């Protein structure tokens, strides 16, 4: 695409607010277990690797319709301002978990392994695959979107096996990234925190903007007027009162502030 | 709704308000053991029987201030409202956490130090010209509030409060009755309030802390607006958990702090 | 305080250098266990906690005399002495690279000594005039009465384990005022500037620095700094770095002495 | 001695590649690929020889650039001057996974222990092959169970600090051993490194990824890297930390990192 | 020193590069156990507090000597590029020492206290004297440099024991440390993360570049032609089998820019 000018004028910005849902693997919000993965197993060997449905988080995301235009006129997106919402109910140590202090203390709060990350771009976020073990079987959950074939070498990066985020909760988090060889026009950025029991370390705040231009000064343009967000927030484990776990999702909140921009 | 309109100059257009807000953490009563803290916590039974005992559960604090009355005939075609600029904020009592004697549970075999307070940190606030707009959430969807009939919750449950159900919500009106573990702020909301807040959670983790006077938080927006006061109110909150007292015997207690607040406002006029 | 102008030319400027020895408890240089607290106890409950003698760090301070200013009095304008700046430096820090003290011991005592380790707190101020000091405690039945050289309230209240506006201070003593159970009042301390930082936990790893490059303002929003009356100024610390283990599991506060250099500069003000 | 930029048509270019992991089992047919072998203990510092595929090394690789005049009786010549970086690390989420055949938590009820421990990371883009410095924990070290690994042909006792006898270039990919080669500080004017390491058992992984992120690869003077023989050169390194199987053994994981570096023509003194 | 104006013209800049091997106890580079200290003992009581010799870690210490010169002109140092080297070794988990997991797992990496600190100046670092026990015997070793009188002052800060850096590998770490109250002619930084087990956490670039300029745009001037750089570079413990434990450092390397200063 040949970027030209910015439209001046009244009618020429636009702002998308949405919020995102977590998809832990129990994503009914009208069923047992909603925000929550199902209980973690763990496999007898690498070659009977096979997680019980509603185990694996998967990646949110939605496409969101923009309003009507139309060189050509084309939304870019400037900036955006992204929360996780909720982090307060993790100040909850009632709830029927493992306890401190030999049946004493303070329930276990929800504590381990954070993963955060978002995408915001104009068509759908690029995906390359790769896994911990190539031979994981999937097949437990047909609902999971996971390559055809599985092979030695996609515990490194082998690029014929790729994909696109079309489809909310479905693609799983342990095997999809970002691919990094593509996504021109997504901004993308997360983190990973791992460990056992690691605090989870979040903040929250209505004041920050993330600016999504480009060292061109251009944001991602919205192709077929859509625009695309895409994240994931784990903040750690649930420990039951035997010892049973289950990943925990916070939802993300987005406020994408768009203009029009004049291409060829 | 409100049209910004200049800024009022010259002398007496800008004010000060200084408050501090104590720590709503359970046991709310000043004149009582344990203030400042919360009840022994508790664990529950089963997640379909899980009712905090009265007092164990934090808190918002919170206050309405009143402003200096800038209008003497409200029908005028223009008014003057307070505009809140920038807060100084800090915790208090940060060095009372240097107490290691209290009747704790105790390092290496007795003869160590008694446990410091630890754990969980909880750390926001948020300053306002109306209330804060609050969003429900909760780690558990069943949770019984009715041991204390003074909370506010909502009046039904359902399994999609786990996540975000945008017909729950509702503001932040009353001092030591929204629990902070199923009411956060509300990110769609709040155009008039600005809010910060950082958690870190584990279960004995070291508190880090700092405190000092010579921090300005600005609070003007992205077009150098801030929170315009309704009806000559400023509305602060906040909540300061910085761990748990361990007992003798293991039983644990939230133990919050004090935040002081600086405010520094200056007149606006705005349509009416 | 009606602030006017800098006052310009030689002798405008001038620099104080200190240092202030840490307060841990065992306060006499002449002694064993100097810059350490005694052996801390513990409460047997709230009702019944009463610290020992020696083991309850309190602040370190000090008032340093200024060159005189102002012999006349009688015109529209006096001069103050105006803190632009500090350096300050935790000093020692590298002595706490020693594990072969007699301590517990890793690993079944074939291992290293444990290093002093533990609780942090560190706070310096420099301001015009004393510290002025909010009373807060953990536990508003606190004994203090076995040591009567610490400054604390007369009375007890519960409310005191929150924010009581009725019990302040003001630091006007060197190792006498507990940390415990004062702190800086945030609602007064206008010509101070303060700060601090607290890491907890029971056996945190100390995270410490040391440089002669830091050079921190004291100037506040409006471009003015402490206004020494009465040509005093006066520093304040506490620089707590963890603790101790003895060979039996006894533990005792381990604090570091500040060093401090402060800028200042003549001042115009009303009169 | 640079002179000034060469302006018009063709003057910039730009490389893609990304490199995987060498952690030891570097055969991307077999199992176990982007791990090591299971890791090994020395009885006593004398008898230190890690089995073959115990040790993460290198991942390096030579690019070709497109071909300028290199006559060597010239008065100036052109060469490729890379100007920055960016550059990821692939697969992070990969990480969130608990249920592999792992060790688990709470009395085998509770999750697989995730990936963890120990992470090391850098990347180097330079003009001509990074320069490496001997440096071990153990000059004993005993390599011969992998013939193929590069590595000094002589021990001694100051190889567990600097001798600067003893050095290195990076011309192998999966050759080299981390253990005991780093980037030589004393050379390398014509390569830009960046690396960190986190120790520590069971250490939480601390990892970020984003396509915003430029690394800018001018030094002081303005000047990049310039590419002798019109070779560009990137290396690298990114263990996560290890996978803890069943019964307590250990293996090293690794990720590949994606470099996207920016070129353009300098004219030199010749 | 009163500091004129900078010289320009040619040959006004020169460049020192050196490296500064460790001494954790263990200094000689032909011996077993080069870079590590001797293992760590521990003092039965406060006064019977007697380290073995080789036990305990100095600091590297060296002065260079820069081109003559000779108002007076004299050599002052600019900036500094440092780095610690070696920080790769510390990535081997086979060597013999306490492992993980009941003998299956790795073997402890090198882990626990870390203390870095580097100092360039025209003249020898000065020294305070502070310890954490007055009563420490340092006879095992007559090359170490201590003071020959012992008192409880020595505890906190008693400017009557002072000292200048005069000597590679013989000024213990753990009683000697920068004087803040001097030093006006030298740049130091330090820091301190301690700790049993704490993880170390380490960075390596030829990047970074550390100016020695302080509030009045003035390096360091080297008095008598002379460029003093001091460090220590502790990275943990070795911990061997039994559980015996040494200090492990390592080198650093310096690159110095300076320049002619006309000095009155
Ligand atoms: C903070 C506090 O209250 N400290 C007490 C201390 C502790 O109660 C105890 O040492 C635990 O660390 O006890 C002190 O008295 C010790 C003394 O107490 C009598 O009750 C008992 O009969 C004696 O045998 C002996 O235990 C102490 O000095 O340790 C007093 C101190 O106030
Ligand atoms: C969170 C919760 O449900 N708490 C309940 C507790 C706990 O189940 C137990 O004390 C175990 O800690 O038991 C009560 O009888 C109580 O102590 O008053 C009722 C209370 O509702
Ligand atoms: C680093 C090292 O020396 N490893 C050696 C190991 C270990 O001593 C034991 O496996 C204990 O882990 O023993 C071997 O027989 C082996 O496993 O093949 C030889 C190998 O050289
Ligand atoms: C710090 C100290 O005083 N170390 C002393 C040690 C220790 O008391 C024990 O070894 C316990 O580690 O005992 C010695 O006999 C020794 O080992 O050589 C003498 C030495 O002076």
């Amino acid at each position: 695409i040949e970027v030209l000018n910015l439209v001046t004028g009244p009618d020429s910005i636009t702002t998308i607010e949405l919020y995102l849902n977590t998809r832990m693997g129990q994503n009914d919000e009208s069923k047992d277990n909603y925000g929550y993965s199902e209980k973690v197993t763990v496999a007898n060997s690498s070659d009977q690797d096979k997680p019980t449905s509603g185990e694996i988080p998967t990646y949110s995301t939605a496409r969101i319709n923009l309003p009507m235009l139309n060189t050509l006129t084309m939304w870019e997106a400037v900036s955006v301002k992204t929360e996780v919402v909720g982090v307060s109910s993790l100040v909850n140590v009632h709830m029927a978990t493992k306890r401190m202090y030999d049946d004493k203390g303070i329930g276990f709060p929800v504590e381990g392994m954070n993963f955060h990350m978002f995408a915001v771009g104009g068509e759908p976020l690029e995906l390359q695959f790769l896994t911990g073990n190539y031979r994981t079987d999937y097949s437990a959950n047909d609902k999971l979107v996971v390559p055809p074939i599985k092979h030695q070498s996609t515990q490194g990066l082998n690029p014929h096996y790729k994909q696109k985020l079309t489809k909310d909760g479905a693609f799983p988090v342990e095997c999809w990234c970002p691919d990094p060889s593509k996504n021109e026009n997504t901004r993308y950025y997360g983190s990973y925190t791992g460990g056992q029991s690691t605090p989870p370390v979040l903040q929250f705040t209505n004041t920050v903007t993330t600016v999504l231009l480009d060292e061109n000064g251009v944001g991602p343009l919205c192709k077929g007027d859509g625009l695309y967000v895409s994240c994931c927030d784990i903040v750690g484990f649930l420990v039951g009162k035997d010892g049973d776990m289950q990943y925990r999702g916070l939802p993300r909140y987005f406020n994408i502030l768009l203009r029009k921009r004049t291409v060829r």
